[PDB]
């Protein structure tokens, strides 16, 4: 298992714009067009992230380059975090990738915000950490997925993604 089957499973793939679970226009392996309204703004976005008048549809080939821009890109604005960085860098690799997943989800910002877990986290309570976490709107909103992550970050295994 690795950062990118674990999305793979949480996000599964779609070829054509649909809205995630908060109501936004999406496509692909979770790729986030826009949080407007507007059909039309979505496909404007999408054409932009492709580079061809696509119609609002997009091959796998497609998806799966939005793919590896955003995992690199999650990563990439975790290190640059002042207040997720260290965390990572105290995490074993199969916790890091739990980290990554929540960021792909909720954003730098988002994850960023959960201060007592992260220090929970970094001190190595998995326990602790995984009462904490739960204790959420994104444990509340999306319950399953909320759940695998937290496995994750409890027993450092990819059990809850076998
Ligand atoms: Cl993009
Ligand atoms: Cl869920």
């Amino acid at each position: 298992m690795n950062i990118f089957e674990m999305l793979r499973i949480d996000e599964g793939l779609r070829l054509k714009i649909y809205k995630d679970t908060e109501g936004y226009y999406t496509i692909g392996i979770g790729h986030l067009l826009t949080k407007s309204p507007s059909l039309n703004a979505a496909k404007s976005e999408l054409d932009k992230a492709i580079g061809r008048n696509t119609n609002g549809v997009i091959t796998k080939d497609e998806a799966e380059k939005l793919f590896n821009q955003d995992v690199d890109a999650a990563v990439r604005g975790i290190l640059r975090n002042a207040k997720l960085k260290p965390v990572y860098d105290s995490l074993d690799a199969v916790r890091r990738a739990a980290l990554i997943n929540m960021v792909a989800q909720m954003g730098e910002t988002g994850v960023a915000g959960f201060t007592n877990s992260l220090r929970m986290l970094q001190q190595k309570r998995w326990d602790e950490a995984a009462v904490n976490l739960a204790k959420s709107r994104w444990y509340n909103q999306t319950p399953n997925r909320a759940k695998r992550v937290i496995t994750t970050f409890r027993t450092g295994t990819w059990d809850a993604y076998k």
